[PDB]
């Protein structure tokens, strides 16, 4: 089968012709119908994941097939597989744990001590087929097609968990920063579907502000036009917001938005940008605010976003389909921030 | 009555002879049998509270009587007081809310938008009598005397809430920083009394290390003689700790102890020291750590620490009793870090 | 002023001409614009409340003006009232506590040991004016008029708390029993506005099933046509539901719907009907199900329902307006189950 | 190897000579050094487990080796086992899941839809060797030996979870019913080690009342000699208890102790006795009480109890060692309630 792989850091991905693994035991062989490409793969093609080394830290033994956003049809099931048959359309949770460590035992497998992340330190979906280590990481699609689902396994689970960490309820207000981008609109949609909280989206372009409104925000702010802190204060009648979700935070967002926090406000940071949080400690204790990080999500988060998306309660990302051969191209566009829409590789 | 009051910023407290207020409605006049003095009174005699101005921010109309650590016998009760009688020995929760704002409605009264903090922006216990705005803020002492209880209304409630925010259970490990000082040993005792978590105490002098161990720590570390991070790494088998309670944090502690956090770990900061939190953002997202602030506590936290103490499950702070007149003196020793043990004024 | 009061048990309410109280301190005098009437008032005109005696248990000193569903305009404010002004239209939370008991301290005021329930053991809104003990129990109306808001102070808060007790999230499914009734549709609307859970509504007539569908149920079951437990199994792929909300339970609902629960499922029961819960203990332990009671709610619950309603996120109850003098008739209609919609008296 | 097995329902267990399975993949073959025996095995020797049929319900293809309380040294590890070596002394969590169902995904593996319960529907520890389906279900013993640890896999995890379900804190009071039996003293110790709550222990013979007191109960009551309800109301000053943990409830306990519940009290039921819960529904709603079932526990509960025990924070159950050959004998003893102390078979 054809597979686009990381054979050497720095160097572009390489198309190879490798053997189609044979599924044994709980394993499932999936014929890939969609392989999402995201910013992570930009930093992945450079041998890193945030600031770790896939080789030194995650134990990657190059070459490795990339692609951690996976949906497709079951081609074959191992002999121990239960509850799935050839022909089933599924999405796959790639953030897999080994089972024995503390995080696996308490059901937070994505924080596993020795992670098995598909497409990061194990072969992924940039190929005609992909082995899923255990059938329990799958979700049968009934309403969504593969292209619609694949991005949910990464951006969907990430934003779903970030919304959960914002601890929202009907008495609260949420601020979503960068609310008109891919991640932002998804966070707005999920917060709207799952919380009852008032949702405020802030962005910096008229088009992105409109996308935030279309995604369901109750209020939107164009920070290039209005002082955002003053508009947040006006909307919340000087209370501030009870949570901020800052997806792909930057040095700028971290310096501005914590000031919009109400007492006990939670500032949820998502992403891997090389920026530092700088905050006056007394301001933290006096207001009991919290700064909390989030990345990807666990099996319950996967269940949650998949259930929302399958019920149509949240919508698929704006998508651009491309062929496998275009993998490097797709990633280049993400480097030059020339990727308008989630790129998904299709057969 | 006699009353030591902050009549002018900078200038030392003044011993005045003002009248004894008359208790009306749900108010309660307490004859002070113990007024604690703590570090906050040092930064108080300087017209501030962390970085605010009791006058401009907390609306303090000087002169204002200090003393937010209160315990005494009821002298007289308003006509709407129920369940308390003249003579009753009580401790008082000074962190009072007005009831109408968001924070009062959800039961977080200490975070009230228009706080009524006894001894901070309302007349405190640095006097012979003190008015408690509402009887519900009192707790009937049965086992403890005024001197032992008075510190609990500040240090006890503060550390009780900090332990709750650590979100501890038996599967977890807590690090208490400064574990051998006044606040540190209380935190250790409370954590040992209420969570079942493994408790590590760290301090910098052999004497403080012994006090932490005597307060119940499972493991104690002397950071002057050992590398706390290496010790913690082995105690937790490289996982790190699930919470750090940093009472009276500094630029130094904030720069060291966050590195001890396990994934999902909570760094609970308590106090008003002029230090800034500096932390690389990707470290926060990758490990899902949380920096959480905490100060004083609500009516539930007061009930909790008083119940523990009355049942002897947590012991009174080490105290040195003095006279009302020695107020300015008491606050001096705190300024010059010459005060060993909680100073308690006895009118 | 005119006031319809319970001057004797059994005997029908009595229209009296009493004096308009004077508001002092934190008290607020409201000019009633809407006094909701509900089933509770049936069991109230009979000196009871579930199984208690308002006189013996709640300390009711007859005569007492009924009316616990209250909205109107501020006529006058006590001298200590802050944040409200004459002419403000407000809804009132009647489930008030005294503040000192355990439940009040932990923020569960409706479960107070010495409750101050307006319209129950204190003068309520079946009159031209009503005294609210403390202004903090009010909520300013902007979107809603008094008639729309009054029922929310009872059915709204009750149902909102029931939904919170069901512990819903996007990975779960809820069953609302009697989903087409006034309380049932409110529960469906709230669950849809606040949770992300999949919602199944069940009722027993075609028109009721339609009402549940309009309220927002994802699935509906006509139990007069299909076996409801089998249909719930089909919908949930044999898992059962993670919660049941059974508002105004009967002997019939309690004998059938707990069987629909998934493992760990919560059966939230609301109401005072004289029925017994009857269930085989081993089934409870084997499935870890929970039976949980709920009645009315606290300040946070009131905040939540008013915020949803004021934002239009949940709709007001179908209402029939009547005159104060018709109070007895209104209650009669509830006894003869000839009441269509929530009856609201307008003085 | 020697293996006592349930070859036919009704008929007593049969000592057989079966081969020692070979551990493949993630499996681990353990050399049993302790096989606890508890009441469940009595109810098991009768093909049942509460009321089910291990064959019909749990898919038990007889003969099946009993023994769900497992501890011993690792004889051999599969080729996929990490973190454990031949020679390691371990305790085993028998309440295992398959991974794919909702309950496994959310980390509640004991509630798995297709449970793999060692000693119940999978071969247990009544043998010289036993296969563990996956190494993650193990815990390395450091301070405990096999005999001390094996019972924890059942009574320890069960009571640990019951205590968590009681939702305790320092402001609360817990009643443990059957407080002086093996399960009861474990529950008391755990509540004392992990909750801060005041503990009332009730039992029905003086020797058991004394054992409850030695286990940590603050108050103890002999329900044989004194009205337990009057005594509880005296101790709690009429508030009632905030939780009851009813270990091996009976028709008697369930008809009595719910009456001792405070408002919001949680009644935690543990066990499989043939009794019905009968309770007036209005009492449930008026007081917001909860009846909640609890059975065994999940991976996090197992981690918690093993941590407590390995730290000496709770003590091993009183045990009586016997030989594999006496399996039927031990179960007989439990049938005739002639068994004093947890019987542990040592092949
Ligand atoms: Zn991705
Ligand atoms: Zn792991
Ligand atoms: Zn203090
Ligand atoms: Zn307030
Ligand atoms: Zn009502
Ligand atoms: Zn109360
Ligand atoms: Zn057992
Ligand atoms: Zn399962």
């Amino acid at each position: 089968m054809r597979a686009v792989r990381l054979v050497e850091i720095g160097k572009p991905l390489s198309l190879q012709e490798i053997g189609v693994p044979k599924p044994k035991g709980p394993q499932v062989l999936i014929k890939v119908e969609a392989a999402g490409v995201c910013h992570s793969d930009v930093h992945m093609r450079q041998g890193r994941f945030g600031n770790l080394r896939i080789v030194e830290d995650l134990g990657v033994k190059l070459p490795v097939t990339l692609g951690h956003e996976i949906a497709g049809k079951i081609e074959e099931v191992g002999d121990e597989v239960v509850g799935y048959s050839k022909g089933d359309l599924v999405a796959v949770n790639p953030w897999q744990g080994e089972g024995n460590c503390y995080y696996c035992r308490i059901g937070e497998e994505h924080l596993c001590d020795s992670p098995r992340w598909l497409g990061i330190n194990f072969d992924g979906a940039y190929a005609e087929y992909v082995i899923v280590p255990h059938y329990k990481y799958m979700y049968k699609l009934r309403r969504l097609n593969a292209v619609e689902a694949a991005p949910l396994t990464c951006s969907g689970i990430t934003t779903y968990r970030a919304v959960r960490k914002a601890s929202l309820d009907p008495t609260k207000t949420l601020l979503v920063v960068g609310a008109g981008g891919g991640l932002g609109t998804m966070a707005v949609q999920i917060a709207k579907a799952v919380s009852g909280a008032t949702i405020i989206g802030v962005d910096v372009r008229e088009e992105a502000v409109e996308a935030a409104k279309r995604a369901g925000a109750d209020y939107v702010i164009n920070a290039s036009m209005q002082d955002p802190l003053a508009e947040i204060r006006r909307i919340t009648e000087s209370k501030g917001v009870d949570a901020v979700i800052d997806l792909n935070y930057s040095e700028k967002t971290l310096s501005v938005y914590p000031k919009a926090l109400a007492k006990q406000g939670k500032y949820v940071m998502v992403g891997l940008f090389g920026a530092d949080l700088h905050y006056h400690a007394p301001l933290i204790t006096l207001s009991e605010i919290q700064f909390v990080g989030s990345l990807v999500g666990n099996q319950s988060d996967f269940l949650g976003i998949m259930r929302l998306a399958e019920a149509g309660k949240v919508k698929p990302m704006i998508t651009k389909t491309m062929k496998l051969e275009e993998a490097n191209e797709a990633i280049d566009n993400l480097e030059n921030f020339k990727a308008i829409g989630r790129q998904v590789l299709i057969p």
